[PDB]
C-alpha cells in the first residue's frame, strides 16, 4: 500500500474542493457537497483557523478519502476535544485501513494540540454499521439523542 | 419577564458563575468547578468568535445558561450551532427559561448564517425534561456516540 495521509494547509484549497467530491460520492449526496461550493477566500480562512482540521488520504496523487474535524476548546476546564464531523473513504478503496489511518493521524495531531479525547457521532441506519464497526473498535459506544432545531 | 444575553470578554466573573450553575443542574460540582481554567484562559475563549456563551438572568442573577460552538461548514458558506451544554437552576425550572435561551440562540445563529442548531441529549431519567424540550423544537434522531482516546 502506498498511502499518504495529509493535513490540508491554507495553501491547498484546491485539494479541499476535490475532497468535497469524495465526500459527495461516499455520502451519495453530491448536491450538498459540490452543488454550492464556497469561495476560495472562505475556504482558505477556514483552513487557517485555530480549530478546523482537514485530512486527506492520497494514493499516487489521487485523493481516495478524508476527514473533517473541529477542535473544541472547553470552558469548564483547560482542555480540548476534537469532533469528527465527516469521515469518508472512496468505495473502491474501502476495507484497506485508510479510515483507520486517518483517525490515527488525527490522534497524533490531537496529542500535539493537547486534546484529551476525540469523539464522533455515528448514524444508526443500514448504511452505517461499517462506520459503527469502525468506531466500536476505536472508542466506547453510548446511545444518545440528536435534535435538529431549525434557524430562520 | 426574562433577560437572556450573550457573555462578553470582560464578563469572566459571570462565566465562572455560570460554570457553577452547570455544576448543580448536572450534579457534578467538581468537573465544572473543581478545576476551573485561569482567568487569562477564559477570556481568550470568550474573545473567540466561534464560542457562544449565554446566561439567562431574572432579577440580576443566573437561572439558566448555555454554551455552544459555531461550526463553520466546509462544503458550503453556512454554519451550524452545536449546543454543548444547556442548564437551568432547579429552583426556577418549568418557567419557559430553556425555551428563551434557544430562541435567543436562533436569532444569533441567523446573524451568523447558521441554518441549524443541533444538541445532544443522553437517555438517563434525569434528562427527560431536556428530551421533552428538544423534541418540540426539532425533530429527533437516535444516533451513536463514540469517545476515542487520544492516548
Ligand atoms: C466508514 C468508512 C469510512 C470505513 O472506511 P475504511 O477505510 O474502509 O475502514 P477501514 O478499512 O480502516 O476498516 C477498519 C475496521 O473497521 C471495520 N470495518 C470497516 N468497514 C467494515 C465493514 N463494511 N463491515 C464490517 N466491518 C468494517 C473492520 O473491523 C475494519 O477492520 P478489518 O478490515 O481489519 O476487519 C467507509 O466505509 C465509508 O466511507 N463509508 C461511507 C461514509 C460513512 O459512513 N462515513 C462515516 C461518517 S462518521
Ligand atoms: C432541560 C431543562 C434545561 C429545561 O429547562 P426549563 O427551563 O425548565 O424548560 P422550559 O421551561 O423552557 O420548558 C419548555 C417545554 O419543554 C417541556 N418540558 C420542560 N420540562 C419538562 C419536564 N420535566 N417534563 C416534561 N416536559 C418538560 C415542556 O414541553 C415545556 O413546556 P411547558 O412547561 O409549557 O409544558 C432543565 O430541566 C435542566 O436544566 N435540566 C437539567 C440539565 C439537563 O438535562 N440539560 C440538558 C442537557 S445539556
Amino acid at each position: 500500500m502506498s498511502l499518504d495521509v495529509h493535513q490540508l494547509s491554507p495553501n491547498e484549497v484546491a485539494l479541499m474542493e476535490t475532497l468535497l467530491a469524495t465526500f459527495g460520492e461516499a455520502f451519495n449526496d453530491m448536491e450538498t457537497y459540490t452543488g454550492n461550493r464556497p469561495r476560495g477566500a472562505y475556504s482558505r480562512r477556514l483552513l487557517e483557523s485555530d480549530y478546523f482540521i482537514a485530512l486527506a488520504a492520497l494514493e499516487y496523487g489521487e485523493i481516495v478519502g478524508g476527514l473533517a474535524a473541529y477542535e473544541l476548546k472547553k470552558f469548564e476546564q483547560e482542555r480540548s476535544e476534537i469532533y469528527i464531523y465527516d469521515l469518508a473513504v472512496a468505495k473502491a478503496h474501502r476495507r484497506r485501513g485508510i479510515a483507520t489511518a486517518l483517525i490515527e493521524k488525527l490522534k497524533e495531531l490531537g496529542a500535539a494540540r493537547g486534546a484529551y479525547v476525540i469523539f464522533v457521532q455515528a448514524d444508526t441506519a443500514i448504511e452505517d454499521e461499517p462506520a459503527i464497526a469502525l468506531y466500536s473498535k476505536l472508542g466506547v459506544r453510548e446511545e444518545v439523542l440528536h435534535f435538529d432545531i431549525p434557524v430562520s
